[PDB]
């Protein structure tokens, strides 16, 4: 037989001979993650179980969307598809996904933990921006990027780990909010720059070291938000809907601070001239960034091409051909169990 079973914690890996020495590396309410050595390959890899997928409509849009992305997208700064592969024999018996990806070193949270030179800070966000834009030439909106699906390499290379949000669901797993945009918490329209808020979020974090709006639930969000920024002006307040409305404009008002006191020149490097132009650079696109309203916060290539980022810029990288996405159908889905189980399996197999 092709196939051996180890286990992992309270969960059966059964995996194809070519991988081995298997150890977990993350979880999630998705599946779990080991690392792995491929002996044919000869280099260490990652695999992601997926457990019974199709058992209900949100993990079953999530790792039919999860499949097709990563067996059309081919870029630097989004973690690349090895292979794909599952051990029972038939649609019949068919339970398992197993996806084979890039090994990664490290997680964002790790390095967010370190004081980062402005060289190396600069080409992270740098890297997330060309990640972000890639997947918006192909009509992908991520909406939910953070530190914790982020990786990175010791050479300071850097990709994302997901496509991001689609959804009720019977699971222990908490979701992060901390990351998402006002128009995300208060459930306005979004376009493209809904995730370069994320990004201000992330760098933000990599500067102070400390999470900028750490609320308990979407009220304490919008809360510690409008504390450090500012209640927003009432230009903002007439796109909310009435009742939205109502709530953001009876909140206590609040003056926010100005972007030299939320990040003075004590986060940065600032002891050269060098660092003293940089730490001025970081601070205005942080400004630019961090903007309530999306109407006045800044576009990605306008951030790709902002005097902290643009020493970097590489055409080959942030301006690479679009995915072809094939499924027209992509993110407005409704099937049953066994339908989605033959389109999983299908994909899986790779039959039509
Ligand atoms: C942490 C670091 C060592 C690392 C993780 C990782 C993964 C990885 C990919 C997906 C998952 S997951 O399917 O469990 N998704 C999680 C990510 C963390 S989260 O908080 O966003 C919840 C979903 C876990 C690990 C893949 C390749 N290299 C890696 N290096």
């Amino acid at each position: 037989n092709n196939f051996y079973s180890v286990e992992i914690g309270d969960s059966t890996f059964t995996v194809l001979k070519r991988y081995q020495n298997l150890k977990p590396i993350g979880s999630g309410a998705q599946g779990i993650v080991c690392a792995a050595y491929d002996a044919i390959l000869e280099r260490n890899v990652a695999i992601k179980k997926l457990s019974r997928p199709f058992q209900n409509q949100t993990h079953a849009k999530r790792a039919y969307r999860e499949l097709v992305l990563m067996k059309c997208v081919n870029h630097k700064n989004i973690i690349g598809l090895l292979n794909v592969f599952t051990p029972q024999k038939s649609l019949e018996e068919f339970q398992d996904v197993y996806i084979v990806m890039e090994l990664m070193d490290a997680n964002l949270c790790q390095v967010i933990q370190m004081e980062l030179d402005h060289e190396r800070m600069s080409y992270l966000l740098y890297q997330m921006l060309c990640g972000i834009k890639h997947l918006h030439s192909a009509g992908i909106i991520h909406r939910d990027l953070k530190p914790s699906n982020i990786v990175v390499k010791s050479d300071c290379t850097l990709k994302i780990l997901d496509f991001g949000l689609a959804s009720f669901m019977m699971t222990p797993y908490v979701v992060t909010r901390y990351y998402r945009a006002p128009e995300v918490i208060l459930g306005m329209g979004y376009k493209e720059n809904v995730d370069l808020w994320s990004v201000g979020c992330i760098m933000g974090e990599m500067v102070c070291h400390k999470i900028l709006f750490p609320g308990r639930d979407y009220i304490d969000q919008w809360n510690k938000v409008i504390e450090q920024l500012g209640t927003p002006c009432p230009e903002f307040m007439k796109k909310l809907q009435p009742t939205v409305r109502t709530y953001v404009e009876n909140r206590p008002k609040y003056a926010g601070y100005s972007f030299e006191k939320l990040f003075p020149d004590v986060l940065f490097p600032a002891d050269s001239e060098h660092n003293k132009l940089k730490a001025s650079q970081a601070r205005d696109l942080l400004s630019k960034m961090l903007v309530i309203d999306a109407s006045k916060r800044i576009s990605v290539d306008e951030a790709l091409q902002h005097p902290y980022i643009n020493v970097w810029y590489d055409p080959s990288e942030a301006e690479a051909p679009p995915p072809k996405i094939p499924d027209k159908q992509l993110d407005e889905r409704e099937h049953t169990i066994e339908e989605w189980k033959e389109l999983i399996y299908k994909e899986v197999m790779d039959l039509e």
